[PDB]
C-alpha cells in the first residue's frame, strides 16, 4: 500500500562526517573504518578527469577530518579500494551494528539514509534498475549516504551514492567501492542504459492491490512465452518459472495464479488504466519486490 | 524527488510492547510514562460497544505487562482514548520531545511498529476530513506519528483504527481524536475529502525545480482559481497559502497565481497521458515546507 523504508536508527549511528581540504561529504563508520567516497579528495578541476591514485599520494592520513557529532577522530591509515577510500580510526564505533557488505542484483530493493555534512535527513526506499541505476533524491554533499536492508539485528550494506547522471537519475557503489553499472566516477556524461520495467515487481504489486480490495483489473489467461511476447513489446523484463515462484507466496494468499494476473497485466499493458487507477497510482508500479509486499502484509 | 520520512532512530529507541489480558499493542515510553491506545484493555467482544470507565476499573497495574525488548507498572490513569502507564524506570533513551496537534494539510513520518518492534517508515499527511491513508496492519496501533526538528521530536499522532475506506484514523498523544472518530468498532463515515490546494501548488514548484516544466502555460485571479477548485473539490487557495508558497515562488520565478493558471488547465484539461515527477496523478501530501527540505 506504501512505499516503505527500514527504520534507519541502526545506520545513523554509523554516519560521519569526512572532510579533505574544501571537500565534504559523508563516511560510514563501522568498527574501526570509515568508509567514504574516493572523490572527497578532488578540488573542483580534479572532478573533470582525475587521477586518483596520483591525488591520494599527495594526501596523509592527517588531511582527513572525521568529525562524529562534535568530536573529530583520529585518522591512522588509509587506502583506496576500487572507488571507496578507507580510512582506519583509532576509535571503534560504539554504536556499530551487527553488518554485512552485500551486492544486491537489479530488481531488488534497498532502503536509503539520505544525509549531509554527516547528519541524516530522510530515510526513502529505492529501487535498483535493470540498468544499474537508482531513482534517488539527492543533492550536493549527500554522496557518502547508503542504502541498506535491515535482515532481524543485522544491517546489510548495498549501496553508497557517488554521482548523478544526465537524465537525473542516481549511480554509486557497493561497500566495495565497485560501481553498480558501467559507471566511473568522472563528472563527464555517461550513458545509462535503456531501462526496462521489473516484471515481477509489478506482478507483486498486483497481488498488493488484489489483497487491498483493489480487484478491477483483474479478468482471461496467458502462457509464459505468450506474456513475455508482450513484456517485450513493452520494454518489460521477461518472465521466468523462478519468477513465478517466487510470487508463489502471494499467488497462494490470493488464490490468484500467476499467469492470470499476467493475462491482466497484457491488458493493462495493450489497453491501459482507461483513467482507473491501482492502489492510489495511476501507473504500473516496479519498486515492490515480492518480498517487500509480503512484509507489508 | 520522492516520499522521504524523518530518520527514526529518536522513535524506535521509544517503543515498547503493552500487553493487557490477551491483547497486545505498541506503547510509547517517554520518561516514566508509557503511552498507548486504551483499546489495549479490551477484548474481542468489548470492541464492539466498550464503557472503557467499566473496563478499566476491573485492571490493576500488574495486569500491563509492558516490555522493552519487562517494565514495572506503578500507575494507571485513562486520558481521552489513551491509556498512561505509570513504570519505575525512566526510559534511559528518552530524547527531547513535545507534543503536538497538527493541522489538516500538514505530514509527519509514521513509524509502523509491531510487538513493540519497529518495521517501517513512511511519510504521511492529515488529510483535510482528518484521516490518514497508512499502511497498518492488526498490531499496529499504538504506532506514532512525528516530526524532527533539530533534536527535538514533535509526536503528533498515535494509531488507533481503520475506517470503512481503508483510511485510518488515530488520536493525538492525549488520545483526543483527530476528526469526528471513536475508538469503537462500528462503520463510521469519514467526510467527503478534499484535495490540499497548496500542497498541489507546492509539488509543481518541486517539478519546475527538477526540470520538468511542460504543464507551464495563461495567469488567473485567486477568485477565478478558486472557483475551479471548489468544483474539483479542491481547498479555496488563501493569500496566507500564497506567502507559504513564497520561498518556492521565489526561488523559480514563477508567479502563484500564473502556477494557478497551468493547475486550472491541468484539473480542465487533465495530464493527457503524461506525468509529473514521475506520478500520473497531481500529489497533494507534500508540504511547501516538505518541499523546501527536499530541494
Ligand atoms: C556527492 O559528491 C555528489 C552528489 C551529486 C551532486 C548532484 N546530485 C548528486 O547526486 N557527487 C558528485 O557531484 C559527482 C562527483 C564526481 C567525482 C563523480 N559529480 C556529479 O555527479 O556531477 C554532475 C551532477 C554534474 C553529473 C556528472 C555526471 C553526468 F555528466 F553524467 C551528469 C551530471
Ligand atoms: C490496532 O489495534 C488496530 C489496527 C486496525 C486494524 C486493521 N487495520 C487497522 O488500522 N485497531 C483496531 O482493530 C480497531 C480497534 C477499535 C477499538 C477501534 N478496530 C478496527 O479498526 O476494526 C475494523 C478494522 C474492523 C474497522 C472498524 C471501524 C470501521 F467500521 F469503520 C471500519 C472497520
Amino acid at each position: 500500500f506504501r512505499k516503505m523504508a527500514f527504520p534507519s536508527g541502526k545506520v545513523e549511528g554509523c554516519m560521519v562526517q569526512v572532510t579533505c581540504g574544501t571537500t565534504t561529504l559523508n563516511g560510514l563508520w563501522l568498527d574501526d573504518v570509515v568508509y567514504c567516497p574516493r572523490h572527497v579528495i578532488c578540488t573542483s578541476e580534479d572532478m573533470l578527469n582525475p587521477n586518483y591514485e596520483d591525488l591520494l599520494i599527495r594526501k596523509s592520513n592527517h588531511n582527513f577530518l572525521v568529525q562524529a557529532g562534535n568530536v573529530q577522530l583520529r585518522v591512522i591509515g588509509h587506502s583506496m579500494q576500487n572507488c571507496v577510500l578507507k580510512l582506519k580510526v583509532d576509535t571503534a564505533n560504539p554504536k556499530t551494528p551487527k553488518y554485512k557488505f552485500v551486492r544486491i542484483q537489479p530488481g531488488q530493493t534497498f532502503s536509503v539514509l539520505a544525509c549531509y555534512n554527516g547528519s541524516p535527513s530522510g530515510v526513502y526506499q529505492c529501487a535498483m534498475r535493470p540498468n544499474f541505476t537508482i531513482k534517488g533524491s539527492f543533492l550536493n554533499g549527500s554522496c557518502g549516504s547508503v542504502g541498506f536492508n535491515i535482515d532481524y539485528d543485522c544491517v546489510s550494506f548495498c549501496y553508497m551514492h557517488h554521482m548523478e547522471l544526465p537524465t537525473g537519475v542516481h549511480a554509486g557503489t557497493d561497500l566495495e567501492g565497485n560501481f553498480y553499472g558501467p559507471f566511473v566516477d568522472r563528472q563527464t556524461a555517461q550513458a545509462a542504459g535503456t531501462d526496462t520495467t521489473i516484471t515481477v515487481n509489478v506482478l507483486a504489486w498486483l497481488y498488493a492491490a488484489v489483497i487491498n480490495g483493489d480487484r478491477w483489473f483483474l479478468n482471461f489467461t496467458t502462457t509464459l512465452n505468450d506474456f513475455n511476447l508482450v513484456a517485450m513489446k513493452y520494454n518489460y523484463e521477461p518472465l521466468t518459472q523462478d519468477h513465478v515462484d517466487i510470487l508463489g507466496p502471494l499467488s497462494a494468499q490470493t488464490g490468484i495464479a500467476v499467469l492470470d494476473m499476467c493475462a491482466s497485466l497484457k491488458e493493462l499493458l495493450q489497453n491501459g488504466m482507461n483513467g482507473r487507477t491501482i492502489l492510489g497510482s495511476a501507473l504500473l508500479e516496479d519498486e515492490f519486490t515480492p518480498f517487500d509486499v509480503v512484509r507489508q502484509c
